[PDB]
């Protein structure tokens, strides 16, 4: 049993509607207005072929930039300096206002929602996960604090290998609807999370996508809102965004908080703008000044033993669902596999969004190229 979850619509029974019941009353009133949440669906365009490159000023300092973006399978690229869009690129076939999967840049959005609730005093990061989700008793999340979930500092038997069909990654995906279910798989994400175990140790960084979905579960228990709605109420609706974001949902309607958000490059930049504005967005304060300061400050360096990350960023760390480079620029970034970055450059008051589709999820090869671009673009924004 995973306890109370937010109803898909007002008065809905647990788990309703399903793929087999959405045409029946009372579900169908909601379902007929939200069918994409139940059944895969395509856009039928209201609008009746070539890359768009407007690299602006940085083009002179980085003449080969477009080629470098092509080489890293760039779909959308945008640089916001202050409030101004100073460079843009979109591949052939991808429009400026098209949405793109964020993969784990989604986590940084989830952490932001958690931060909003901390500012309201509705979540205390020092409290155990079980203060908010008692049903996680007996699991690896029995004992650790919410902050340890936020900072990915819990040892878990979960192999975050994105190509291994035997990995917990795949089971997580199958439980949530990202892959085809197998017989005997957990019915939904909540159930999957309760199956997770570990040796009990904490304090060392271990990246685990399950952690973010636990955060989303906590958000639901504290607010009574579906995570989809909380993500709107506490973040997206305050951004003055051009378009809605989307998020994949599992069979209970639970949003795939760790990886499933899609949005436009320009709108994602608004999240970075909010961070560089001390937590304030056009629609109001999103998180506290202190929360943003802690993100920029980084997590414990000694917790960060990921050789992959520290080989590039020796003084790097991770906190509150953000990667912190600890470099001389103080760069911090949301990161998602296959080349997604929400990259903050506080020195120049700039945000870099890069949304990509590398053939591979995560290799040293792609990260070297991608980080080289992000750092070169950041430096190109320096006063000279």
């Amino acid at each position: 049993s995973t306890g109370q979850h937010p109803a898909r619509y007002p008065g809905a029974a647990a788990g309703e509607p399903t793929l087999d019941s959405w045409q029946e009353p009372p579900h169908n009133r909601w379902a007929f207005a939200h069918l994409g949440e139940m059944v895969p669906s395509a856009a039928v365009s209201r609008r009746p072929g070539h890359a768009l490159a407007r690299l602006g000023a940085i083009a002179a300092q980085l003449p080969d930039l477009e080629q470098r973006l092509e080489q890293t399978y760039t779909d959308a690229f945008l640089v916001l300096r202050g409030t101004e869009v100073v460079a843009e690129y979109y591949r052939a076939g991808f429009a400026p206002d098209d949405r793109h999967l964020l993969m784990a840049v989604s986590k940084s959005l989830c952490g932001t929602v958690v931060g909003a609730l901390v500012d309201e005093g509705r979540i205390d990061p020092a409290q155990p996960v079980t203060e908010y989700v008692p049903e996680l008793a007996g699991s690896v999340y029995d004992g650790p604090s919410v902050l340890q979930v936020l900072d990915m500092q819990i040892s878990i038997d979960y192999n975050e290998d994105y190509v291994d069909p035997a990995s917990e990654v795949q089971t997580h995906d199958r439980s949530a609807g990202w892959r085809t279910r197998r017989h005997g798989d957990p019915a939904d994400t909540y159930e999957f999370l309760t199956t997770l175990r570990g040796d009990g140790s904490t304090g060392e960084f271990q990246y685990c996508s399950a952690n973010t979905d636990v955060l989303a579960w906590i958000v639901e228990r504290v607010t009574g809102l579906r995570y989809v709605e909380a993500l709107s109420t506490y973040l997206w609706a305050k951004l003055d965004a051009d378009r809605d974001a989307t998020i994949t949902v599992d069979t209970t309607g639970f949003g795939f908080a760790n990886g499933g958000v899609s949005c436009t490059a320009r709108d994602l930049a608004r999240v970075g703008r909010m961070m560089l504005d001390g937590g304030v967005a056009p629609g109001g304060r999103v998180v506290s000044e202190d929360w943003v300061r802690r993100v920029l400050a980084g997590g414990s360096h000694e917790a960060m033993t990921d050789k992959g990350f520290t080989n590039t960023f020796p003084d790097g760390s991770y906190t509150r669902q953000w990667w912190c480079t600890g470099n001389e620029r103080g760069n911090v970034s949301g990161i998602g596999i296959h080349g997604q970055n929400l990259w903050l450059d506080p020195l120049t008051d700039s945000v870099i969004v890069k949304l990509s589709s590398w053939p591979d999820p995560d290799t040293e090869h792609w990260h070297r190229l991608q980080n080289g671009i992000l750092l070169d673009v950041s430096r190109a924004l320096d006063a000279v």
